DNA sequence: CAAACACACCAAACACAAGAGCTAATTGACTGGCCGTTATCGATGTATATATCTGACACGTGCCTGGAGACTAGGGAGTAATCCCCTTGGC
């Protein structure tokens, strides 16, 4: 499992959310126009019903 | 017939194998040639110890010269009487 976790971490170690509110990597290539397709931190999110 | 690319196959390598944390003990190069120091073997003595021969001193034996002993031969030195020459003595 450790080798898997290492390989995963090294492949996305530089992706981040720039102040333009978009997700890019070191090469400034846009990966997502908004973080998680919504632009919200995963901390303050709760399950709900429609 | 020769050249283009594609596919299947064979043959050759690359890199990875979680995070680490503690403790112990096995390995401590080696023949050989050669130079450089030094220990040893060897000669060439001069100093000291010992042996042979020569020289001076000592004790001892000796050959030689002169001296000494017993005994002898026979005569030199020497009593006892005598004469009377000559000396001392005298007026």
């Amino acid at each position: 499992t450790g080798y898997i976790q290492r390989r995963l971490i090294k492949s996305m170690e530089s992706v981040m959310v720039k102040y333009d509110a978009t997700v890019r990597n070191s090469i400034n290539q846009v990966v997502q126009l908004r973080y998680g397709e919504d632009g919200l931190a995963g901390e303050s999110v709760e399950f709900q019903n429609l």
